[PDB]
DNA sequence: AAACTAAGAAAATCTTAGCAA
DNA sequence: TTGCTAAGATTTTCTTAGTTT
């Protein structure tokens, strides 16, 4: 999991640590701690966990495990695409 | 880790889970358990180890963490493309 | 040969109780 | 308010020693 990605994702959305946690279903009396661990790279979450982090994000899971920055900036570009703008890109 | 990203992946490589492990720098006693471990969803590599995986199968690492079987798609078609080609999607 | 598993050892995360910016 | 951290409690993975396909 990589930290940036969760961070940049995070500032995106306009949240604290504390409360990316608790939309994701971490108690509230951990998630503080928890998020911030998870953003300082102290511990990973688990991929379910990611897949719930995600979900708050609005992002799809697989941006938080993208080193390359191209390849992440297209990730986030096709979640955005409606179905009719990913077939354009399914053909291509 | 989606499991089935991993043993796809595997075998389109065609090697075994031990020699997976062991190109991954698993130690040789302990390769075959854990590949299979990893392949049959029983524990989760850490991100690190998933990275040396995605290096000896060759493959982006966010593909073994991408649910959505058309992006997925999309970065297995994306790491063969030469920089020309990455080139017209970044624009595209 | 390759895939697979149990169980104890080992190492990781999670919760708690805070302090710091 | 938000970001952050130590350390013990908790939960996970890893190694070993195999059996199964």
């Amino acid at each position: 999991m990589l930290i940036r990605r969760l961070k940049d994702a995070r500032l995106r959305a306009g949240i604290s640590q504390e409360k990316l946690g608790v939309l994701a279903g971490i108690d509230e009396a951990s998630a503080s701690a928890r998020m911030n661990q998870y953003e300082k790279g102290k511990h990973a979450p688990d991929f379910e966990m990611a897949n719930r982090l995600a979900k708050v994000l609005k992002i799809p899971v697989s941006y938080l495990y993208t080193p390359e920055d191209d390849l992440a900036q297209i990730i986030l570009t096709w979640n955005e695409l409606n179905e009719q703008e990913r077939k354009r890109i399914n053909f291509y």
